[PDB]
C-alpha cells in the first residue's frame, strides 16, 4: 500500500477532487456520455484511477504520481477546445495542481 512519504500526494489528490473544476476528471471518461474519446486518447487518466493506484502502492514515487496528474491535464488539452467547459476546467486544475506541488517542494 501507499508509503507514508507520499501522504502529501494523497492530500493534493483529495483537494483536487474537491475543487469546483474537478468534475470532468473525477472518473474515467465515460463512453456512455462522451463519444470518440479513446479513439484519440491513448492513455486515459482520471482522479479515481489515481486515488486507487496511490492508495494501493501503485506509485513508488511522487514523480510517478505527478506524471499521472499531468496526463489528466495533457489529455484534456488534446481532446477539448480551450474555450469549452471541460477545456477551461483542465486549465484551472493544472494551475491548482502546480501551485500545490510547488508549495510542498
Ligand atoms: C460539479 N458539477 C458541475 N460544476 C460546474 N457541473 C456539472 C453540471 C452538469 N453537467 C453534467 C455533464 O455534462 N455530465 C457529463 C460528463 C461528465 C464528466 C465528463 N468528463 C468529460 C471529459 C473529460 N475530458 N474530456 N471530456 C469531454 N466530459 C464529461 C461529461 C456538467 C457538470
Amino acid at each position: 500500500s501507499m508509503h507514508s512519504d507520499l501522504t502529501f500526494c494523497e492530500i493534493i489528490l483529495m483537494e483536487m477532487e474537491s475543487h469546483d473544476a474537478a468534475w470532468p476528471f473525477l472518473e474515467p471518461v465515460n463512453p456512455r456520455l462522451v463519444s470518440g474519446y479513446r479513439r484519440i486518447i491513448k492513455n486515459p487518466m482520471d482522479f479515481s484511477t489515481m486515488r486507487h493506484r496511490l492508495s494501493r502502492g501503485g506509485y513508488t514515487s511522487s514523480e510517478e504520481f505527478a506524471a499521472d496528474a499531468l496526463l489528466v491535464f495533457d489529455n484534456c488539452q488534446t481532446f477539448n477546445e480551450d474555450d469549452s467547459e471541460v477545456g477551461k476546467a483542465g486549465h484551472i486544475m493544472r494551475r491548482f495542481f502546480e501551485s500545490r506541488w510547488e508549495e510542498f517542494y
